[PDB]
């Protein structure tokens, strides 16, 4: 093995931050992003904690479909990564790259990366110490006759150099389970048992209407643990509301893929974090987002979603590593060996532990994510851990899996019921991790947590996750429901016929709409209500170290109950949130 040129793993998780390059304006000799980001400037900006985890992911977007094009802005951007100087220091401090190799099946009517040879790649890694890997992205719908293959060379010549080769792919099409070999393409396979521990494997979570969420999540886990790849993650893109219909938040109606530019503006911002959660609780420590113009933002600024939502939850899996493998491993009751495809996609988990065919949610966290490998895979490896021995290993065509209601009966005998109320909860040690599980339904969600003998009770509207620890002198609340009003991309349209007929927004629309009206100017959610009540208080808490995001959030409410040894905290906030509370039970 060559030394890796970094650490990924729940102590050194990793942001991929995207720049698509700007085809338009190569075309007039200019190297440039869209979305006015430059390379430079936004490593820049990059807050320094986050730097040692943070790796730029160059994507070739729209430049022209003809050799030489990529490999001309990919080597003018490695030469200014590689160039860059920490202006406070004056160290020559190189900007860690991660390229966009293969993308749509890298058809040469798709992507200019067509014309990216593995002989070029080698060159590159060796020449520029701070590329760390290199990335192939969405060909669920395009899948080339060739694409294991390819794959085979891009984790060889990553291994090669201690660089990693990362896959973001949904499983539509059964296109995990071919990736291994399912349809007897086995060239990944084989390159996978020889170099997986420089493989990042993610989700894509793009194509929603497809539903195969959980059951990607379900494999990228179940990779991860039985050592088929390095470490998993997910790149969470707010184009499913675009792909779903979706248009004006909790309107009625359902619009197509009719309006893009409108569509991917829409998702709520705090719905990324509970996304995210997902990735967190089970393991993963790679994230990725779209729409780039959205998630991170244009002009070397942070939009208020990365701000607000993903920079804090990123460094708090910083602060709090995620399970380790051996911690998940303990943790597994059950794992499943089989292809999805075959049993109905997404529709596995459908009333088990996911609400509709179409979410990137859960509905409860009693099974956390169940994980899973393809059926042409071996749990060789797998049986070959310390830490998997108290693991029932089932065929994904046992009885116990043959029905909705016979996965819940197997799977409740092995895990028990942890909570109450109609809510997602998940606990990890001494935390709840809670949200409420709704896409684009305006119902308010209720759940009964315990804290040993602490009763906690929450009511949470959607678009809401919060995190309870408890600790020695109380609990620390970390809650974030930040939701921006979306409705103005929505004017003129007072039903689902209307709003398919606007006018398109356009991408180059959607870049100004941010610039002019998200980035400043910007249309705030109203302040709604979280209630969180305890049972089994001596007396009235005390609050302390309550931040959260600036002018977001009423001073919370705490109404003592000496009588019934009670507290009823109420708080009125759209934003991040955090304090905690000091308190002796009763």
């Amino acid at each position: 093995e060559v030394d890796k040129r970094r650490e990924i793993n729940n102590e050194h998780p990793l942001l991929m931050m995207p720049l698509y390059a700007n085809g338009e304006e190569f075309n007039q000799g200019k190297y440039t992003f869209w979305g006015g980001d430059t390379l430079t400037g936004k490593w820049e900006n990059i807050p320094d904690d986050l730097k040692p985890y943070t790796v730029i992911q160059l994507h070739p977007d729209d430049l022209p479909k003809r050799d030489g094009a990529a490999r001309d802005f990919y080597e003018h951007m490695l030469e200014e990564a590689a160039k860059y100087v920490n202006p406070k220091t004056g160290k020559n401090e190189p900007i860690p790259v991660i390229l966009t190799v293969y993308t749509a099946g890298n058809m040469p009517y798709h992507t200019s990366a067509h014309w990216l040879s593995t002989s070029w790649i080698d060159k590159m890694y060796q020449k520029y110490p701070n590329l760390h890997g290199i990335f192939s992205t969405e060909s669920y719908w395009i899948w080339a006759n060739d694409i294991e293959n390819k794959a085979a060379d891009y984790l060889k010549v990553s291994a090669k150099n201690g660089g990693y080769f990362i896959w973001a792919e949904q499983n539509s099409g059964s296109a995990i389970e071919k990736a291994f070999g399912k349809n007897g393409k086995i060239a990944f396979q084989k390159s996978v048992d020889k170099y997986w521990k420089n493989l990042i494997f993610m989700f894509k979570n793009t194509p929603a209407a497809e539903g195969n969420d959980s059951t990607t999540e379900s494999y990228m886990k179940g990779l991860w643990l039985s050592n088929h790849t390095y470490q998993w993650g997910g790149l969470m893109d707010t184009w499913k509301w675009y792909e779903t219909g979706k248009w004006k938040l909790f309107a009625s109606g359902n619009i197509g893929k009719s309006q893009g530019d409108r569509q991917w503006l829409t998702e709520p911002e705090s719905m990324l974090g509970e996304e995210a959660l997902g990735v967190y609780l089970n393991g993963g420590v790679v994230y990725n987002f779209e729409h780039p113009a959205y998630t991170y933002g244009v002009n070397n600024k942070e939009s208020l979603l990365f701000s607000e939502v993903i920079k804090e939850f990123f460094r708090y899996v910083i602060a709090h590593p995620a399970p380790s493998k051996e911690k998940v491993l303990e943790d597994t009751k059950v794992f499943i060996h089989g292809d999805y495809s075959n049993k109905g996609n997404g529709k596995f988990f459908v009333n088990v532990n996911t609400d509709r065919e179409q979410t990137p949610l859960y509905m409860t966290g009693r099974y956390n994510v169940i994980p899973a490998i393809p059926g042409v895979l071996k749990t060789d490896k797998l049986k070959e851990s310390v830490s998997s021995s108290r693991i029932q290993i089932k065929e994904i065509t046992s009885p116990e899996f043959s029905s909705t209601q016979a996965r819940k009966e197997y799977l409740n005998k092995l895990y028990p019921m942890n909570y109450e109320g109609d809510i997602f909860a998940q606990k990890l040690d001494n935390r709840w991790f809670v949200y409420n599980y709704k896409v684009n339904e305006n119902v308010k969600q209720t759940g009964k947590l315990k804290f040993n003998s602490l009763e906690m009770n929450v009511e949470f509207e959607p678009h809401t996750y919060g995190i309870f620890e408890r600790i020695s002198n109380g609990l620390k609340v970390n809650l974030n429901n930040f939701r921006t009003n979306k409705d103005s991309l929505w004017s003129n349209a007072q039903d689902a016929n209307q709003a398919k007929k606007l006018p398109q927004l356009t991408k180059k629309g959607a870049i100004k709409w941010i610039e002019e009206h998200y980035i400043k100017d910007t249309q705030f959610g109203e302040k709604r209500v979280t209630k969180i009540v305890l049972r089994g208080i001596d007396k009235l808490p005390t609050i302390h170290s309550l931040s959260g995001t600036n002018n977001s959030y009423d001073q919370p409410s705490l109404n003592f109950d000496q009588k019934n040894h009670m507290v009823t905290i109420t708080i009125n906030s759209n934003g991040n949130l955090e304090f905690e509370l000091h308190f002796l039970e009763h």
